[PDB]
């Protein structure tokens, strides 16, 4: 499995470690895929690029 | 957070509920961000339109 | 631009045919990029495949 | 909704801003979902990164 | 590496195998990547789910 | 045809200017879609940002 995830910038290296690790941790177990088949992308949003309800999310 | 995970097709209902609720889970414990605020897309993929080495993983 | 949106299953060809013509139409006056180098991609999801909070949609 | 919107890097703030509000409001209007269920992610390409016609757009 | 290439439906099978292989060796020799580490998707478009300059 | 290529940060722009050009040359030839008609996004990824089997692939 691929996994592409959008996140806000801001977090640790570590954070997102984990991020990866839990992530792929979810796939496997859920799908019964083996661990070493499962990738993950983490893509950074910075705030002024996201949009809720039509408003920048940092603000 | 948003997820898009590309996936096999050959999955149950069942198990991509799972999927859903086990990796926004772990999303939203990794980060410290609000559950609700995570999203997740499963993209099905049909065994003639993944390849691996050039090959079709069929 | 290239604009791929996900939406979920139901809509009919002619609402999908509005969705395409305002967001190139928004994407162009918003950019001041062509109109017709604009490119939108509608990918569908079954309500079985899109979650929030965890939930099925 | 979800939308990803690849664009060339170059543009303001402000610009940006507008491209998030226009696009959430076309979305919004044409599906008759509530704009505050509307996400939308701007992806910033480098000039050397997107292709047409195998020719960089750089040129 | 890892290529989605979004294309509108009607190709047959064969021509989408020889799009994952030709892809493929482009990628791994450009990069002096790893064949095996290569990964294709091919996403098909319906034509009423693509538009350009605003029309189908 | 739209092709978006996740590469690990690191070539030089020579490099991907070569690959734009060698993967739209191979799209073309393999959907007999005009060369004009191909486009190419390249998104490069920090070391930090890709797992294979829950770690860096570093």
């Amino acid at each position: 499995p691929i996994a592409q995830i959008h996140i806000l910038e801001g977090r640790s290296d570590e954070q997102k470690e984990t991020l990866i690790r839990e992530v792929s941790e979810a796939i496997s177990r859920s799908l019964d895929a083996p661990l070493t088949s499962v990738r993950v992308i983490i893509t950074e949003m910075a705030k002024g690029h996201f949009g809720i309800g039509g408003e920048l999310a940092s603000k």
